[PDB]
């Protein structure tokens, strides 16, 4: 038995070379995880051949050695930011992976901000599957966050400082039935950087304005709030926040708001996850405990080289319902400095305490299968990326964020 | 010797069989327009593979015989609108084809409004030749004149009534030189029919608005003045304009309006060629000398089926220069249902009227060669499509616009 | 759900356009085939990529409504010669389908005998799976039945009278598990035409050299016997007949002879199927009763315009095995001229004679689906193609082979 | 101006990507050749396009830096044996460059001796201009020199121990007349091994059969006898003959013995030069006067790492016309080990010597454009591989063959 990536190497035609590549390194990757899930093999098939066809062709270049090529500057390495995969008690996990459609010319003047990659990827995404890909909430917040072509292109003074100049991230949910849903982000620091506002008061002045043109309850007062005072701002990377929103039905899809921060203590991690007290209930109590968790089990250990940690890199994820008022916070812990081998025992360590069994085979399995650096190499910090916690009424959702590329780093 | 388009779909390999088709379509057109014109073998290499790239992409579906694949509803037959050869007293002739860059899947709910074509299409012009595609007028006239996606997705109950959904068409001046400059049309009854504007207040406004963002000189004022009157309304069909830019540096480009007309005397013809007297001059008057010769050569015969002439159609075009307050206009008498034996012995008679000797052998030459049906049927009305009278200081200017696709007709 | 052709018609990029022409007319009909069958989703996809990759690159150009590009001339219509489908008692059906292997440029001066196209066809089937195609028998066969491009090229005059000059023809045979094992047929008529010998004494002689360099037992005596006799030839076309072998272990694989003929009565019908008697026992028998149900069912009937039957066409596979000294018939009974509704019904009324429930529902399944000028033209000749009767100590094997490029000849 | 490299690698599609990195490779370095030649620009475009379809995929895998995917196994590194430029005195420089057509999967048990990549070369030829790639020789020298698939595979055990399992080598002629006429090579190392013959009895028989089956006069008598000696073998490498001839009108073509030899002084070279003395005349004296000259220059000097010559090695080709019974040698001084420093220096200065300043300025030119390793690197020795020196009525014949994947190789 071949299997699904390696088969579809061996017989699919590509359009260009570079999408040769990036199938040999993600491919395996991404068909590992997926199979170690638990998918049945013509979702392999169906879910591969969409990353063939959507996203490959809109991934960009591949980066040889010196990354001579890749004219889209990131801070991040090329490639999908990352490869996530879901860990529940009781539901089934599901696999993910965003990525910031680069064109092939992005960066360079002929795309100078990248307009068309996220664009085509839509485009395909609804073609492989019609009606899929609603795009109700994103024809309404593209004008309000994101900047066009020739917008940012007259408006080239004010951002030709900027090093990352994303606009629009794609978030692919790739699902046990085949179906792949998107998620659009919009980061408006261009278009604030433009208008010389405010991410707050953009992003909620844009979620107001689908508001009242829908009728829907995105109650996002709690996080303006908070978002808006000063003791935030203090540690709170303002700069690379972003709205999130899922491409679907508005009635059932769901709005975000993310952001940054480099806090040091976990009070201002609680401050982060419960936006300075005002979410409150059981469920951030027992979403806190294991962040606490978590925190104390990475956080705690040696750095490469022997350096020290200035402070402790997080992002944080609200989301708010469409037909409710609440706010459940997803946490996020960077851990692309750690050890992948002390990442991957805090979190086998973490699901053990759980009670995840199965889960730490399904982490372990995907981690010799497609990671093979982390038992190759004892000192790999490439693998993992960051590790989310996020806490329903369901019970806890751990969500292990990789990097697929990592064999590129290597 | 093969020639540089049957040894081209020898080689050539390419992405979809659509695009081989319309390559064995209008490849023999364009290079045997091209080769007897008097291009450099290589110069057609050149445009010939700049098509294969750039253009063909972006044609959208090869019409079947029940044209059942093309989602892209047109009036116009799919296809180039038209491929130009120009004839001048001194200059060298040159070969232009405009087309509306119609997505392989325009038309369909995956791109109801065909937002990427025209930009992938400039975005491969301008990677072939970097700096030779200058979006300083398109970036400025795009948010005026033009409807993003989204705001076309939302504003869909005001345009889903709209045929034809066009508000962007690519003119490409293939040179001698290999240069291959673009030029965009911009049709605003979209942002029009949306913003429930005129398109005289509009298209107008936004020339207006470009001149006090540059300092151009664009005087519009006289186009305005005729095209607000009652009496030019009363046949021209304002609904059919579009404001023209070539895509250079603004201060070397020019800017040109557009509309169609329904005349029946040449009284309402100097009307529109004249903007109601407004524009005079010995050019004027030496231009519309040529306009009547042609009307009464061209419209003062039979129809096919032996049907009667209603009205005349034209077109008309004024174009406006940077430096200059002058505008000069060119005016369309579109030969559609017209013999294109007649046709073609009208423009012959005309170049001999001129002296034009070369060129009526050029003209018979890509007559016989590009367009066999002409000779071989003897009722063919396919090829010639319109034929448009400007006159500059340099003498007269005529344009035989053909269809490439006629093949296709028949 | 999208079922797996229309989604890799959707995703997968082509080489070339007449592959994707292909692949709409042929992919729904193998598909639906397979999937009726019983086949699982991957191992639709897989058959299907193989189809994608190493089968449609090498049939050919696709005919055009006048047939203008077909070059490499045959007295069958283009496309796989046919596809089959096998309908025993307790073993599972399986679908097969054989191709001539046609180069692109075949029957022109560039590849005037098409010698690489049934070869680049190995060789993409090995390396999609390698070691699944052994050339044991194939480089053995090969010198002594087949004629390489050179020896055709200069022994031109001795076969440019032939039409056909087809030299092997590749079965695959789609497995329910995914693998595609081949089956190579090669007539040599081309290699008897210019060594003046003939197929009896150049295809009993080169089975006799691969026993004796094999030492395997594939006794071909039964054989030669009755093809050599007089009475034979006189309804025999031995110019059209064939060796056939497995591309497997020479072990495990089987060596088939083929030939056709024209009778008119059972008694020469039984002649072949025995080989004069030659073959005996209970199974001759109880095969020979359902080729004369079937030959009273199907030849009793009206054919299209009101002609008359000059003739029964069939064909006779007369397989040996390795291990064993025994030789069984396989009878065709050709149906190209007759009404698919009449054979259709032929065949229902066959298997339910046999008790064969589910596969009469399995057969107006592929019917239906698809082959619906079936259904929809009740004057329809084209679907099928030819019966084939054979029967082993499991029971009766019935194999109905149906043209794929049907939706071509309607 | 882009250049038509350039350009075409811009616009080209590419069936894979190693055909993408052979372009980068190459095309650059065959462009800049053929454009300080003086070829047109349009032949340059032709002679890309040949290079793109029909010559790069059958080049093979691209070497990776542990060049890990080559399976065909060669002394030689992967790419074109050689790129050539002749340089006569009178005649215009005509560009050159052979290439043992390797398969996609050569080397593997899929294509193990790499049978169809020739063929698909000269199929892919003889497509892009009809008529112009005869296979009279082809086809009968086939047989008799070259292994089909089916012999090596089944013959396999005989073989099996070479390193080279070369059996064709195509060299393409790239004229200024845009026709590529091609060249094809058969070292009959494994025919010899098979049939445990001798290269001089096959090689000669076949010249031999081919005589007397056209009529055409080859007297290869000299070179029998020679290269059947004793103290030829002595020096001789016969392991690395082979007999080349031009796929043309055989009454045109012409047929050439290739020997390899490591000599250590001036009379052997001269045995070689002269067939033992058996080959005489003004010519042979006029052209080993330049070959002396050319070893005192070049074999003269120091090598890489202070290495010392154990011995000069050599190659040898003598011509027979098939209207004349003379003899032509052509003398290859290999430089694979020189200084490209030391080996252009000597080209110059024979040039000089030779009062050829056009041609020193063409080589000076092609070396800093195409190798800059030889001007970047003072240690550079890679760029050149041999020097070639013929003598004919018209004067000396001089050409140097370099190496286009040099730039691999630094």
């Amino acid at each position: 038995s071949p299997s699904p990536w390696d088969f579809l190497g061996r017989v699919l035609q590509f359009q260009h070379g570079d999408h040769k590549r990036w199938w040999d390194v993600l491919a395996p990757v991404f068909g590992i995880s997926m199979a170690s899930i638990g998918y049945k093999l013509d979702v392999q098939y169906r879910h591969l051949l969409v990353l063939y066809d959507a996203v490959i062709p809109n991934m960009g270049p591949f980066p040889n050695s010196n990354a001579s090529n890749i004219t889209w500057t990131s801070p991040f390495p090329p490639g999908p930011l990352e490869a996530s995969v879901n860990y529940q008690a009781g539901e089934s996990s599901m696999f993910r992976f965003t990525i910031e459609p680069v064109g092939p010319h992005a960066g360079t003047p002929a795309d100078p901000v990248n307009e068309l990659a996220a664009k085509q990827l839509m485009q395909r995404l609804g073609q492989l599957q019609p009606g899929g890909v609603d795009s109700t909430m994103f024809d309404h917040f593209y004008p309000l966050l994101c900047v066009d072509g020739p917008e940012a292109r007259r408006q080239w003074d004010s951002i030709a400082h900027i090093y990352h100049k994303c606009h629009t991230v794609t978030a692919l949910d790739m699902q046990r039935s085949a179906a792949c849903t998107l998620k659009t982000y919009f980061p408006p620091l261009l278009r604030s950087t433009i208008m010389n506002t405010s991410m707050v008061d953009i992003m909620f002045d844009a979620v107001e304005s689908f508001r009242k043109q829908s009728g829907l309850y995105f109650d996002y007062t709690k996080i303006k709030e908070f978002m808006s005072e000063e003791k935030t701002h203090e540690t709170m990377m303002v700069d690379r926040s972003y709205l999130s929103f899922d491409c679907l039905d508005p009635a059932k899809s769901r709005i975000k708001i993310y952001t940054e921060a480099k806090v040091k203590t976990l009070e201002e991690a609680y401050s982060f996850w419960s936006l300075g007290g005002r979410l409150s209930g059981p469920e951030i109590d027992y979403g806190f405990k294991i962040v606490s968790q978590m925190w104390d089990a990475i956080y705690s250990k040696e750095l490469p080289g022997g350096k020290q940690r200035e402070n402790n890199h997080i992002q944080i994820n609200w989301e708010m319902s469409a037909k409710d008022s609440s706010v459940a916070p997803k946490l996020y812990l960077t851990v692309i400095e750690d050890y992948d081998a002390y990442v991957s025992s805090a979190i086998v360590d973490l699901f053990t305490g759980l009670g995840w069994a199965a889960h730490v085979q399904t982490h372990k399995k995907i981690e010799k299968e497609a990671y093979p650096m982390c038992d190759a190499n004892p000192q790999s910090t490439h693998a993992y990326v960051w590790i989310s916690l996020a806490y329903k009424k369901t019970g806890p959702y751990i969500t292990v964020y990789t990097n697929p590329g990592a064999s590129i780093l290597e």
